[PDB]
């Protein structure tokens, strides 16, 4: 009914990183480590680091779903908009209802969880290329938080699970989103007012 959002790092030591892009008028895509949330224009690329301490088996895979952060409302699917899911914006890949989609991959399997109805987008677990201490998911966040008939002003969480080729569990982490016009401005309040 509501996916675990417990951080568990598992036996391969599974865990996210962000890069430090600042906050800037400019920028489209930052992650506040004091908040654990992570700011970004619409459809813009979002690069999230995967880091494991051990190598896991063949056919692991990296899932990412998002959930409503209030209880109130976590039962609810998390969908793009009435607005954006008729926009015909595809990519070819991923359905016009999914809000979170994977740039660039052609081995990206979108789910509609015949349970659940819940969405997720989930790719093959890859090492690191030659020269890279890590490897980076491409993820873009196809509606903005404010979308009236969707998120509507509802924070949201985004659930990185790391899985084995049956879908079972072997590690987890999340963080939380907010889809804005003005990501670094947005970022700057939010830690002015934590501060505060
Ligand atoms: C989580 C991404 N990922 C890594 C992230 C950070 C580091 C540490 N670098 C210093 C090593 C790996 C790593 C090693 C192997 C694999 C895989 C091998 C196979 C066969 C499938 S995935 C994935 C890996
Ligand atoms: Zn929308």
């Amino acid at each position: 009914s509501v996916p675990s959002q417990k951080t568990y790092q598992g036996s391969y030591g599974f865990r996210l990183g962000f890069l430090h892009s600042g906050t800037a008028k400019s920028v489209t895509c930052t992650y506040s480590p004091a908040l654990n949330k992570l700011f970004c224009q619409l459809a813009k690329t979002c690069p999230v680091q995967l880091w494991v301490d051990s190598t896991p088996p063949p056919g692991t895979r990296v899932r990412a779903m998002a959930i409503y952060k209030q209880s109130q409302h976590m039962t609810e699917v998390v969908r793009r908009c009435p607005h954006h899911e008729r926009c015909s914006d595809s990519d070819g890949l991923a359905p016009p209802q999914h809000l979170i989609r994977v740039e660039g991959n052609l081995r990206a399997e979108y789910l509609d969880d015949r349970n659940t109805f819940r969405h997720s987008v989930v790719v093959p677990c890859e090492p690191p290329e030659v020269g890279s201490d890590c490897t980076t998911i491409h993820y873009n966040y196809m509606c903005y938080s404010s979308c009236m008939g969707g998120m509507n002003r509802r924070p949201i969480l985004t659930i990185i699970t790391l899985e084995d080729s049956s879908g079972n569990l072997l590690g987890r982490d999340s963080f939380e989103v907010r889809v804005c016009a003005c990501p670094g401005r947005d970022r700057r309040t939010e830690e002015e007012n934590l501060r505060k």
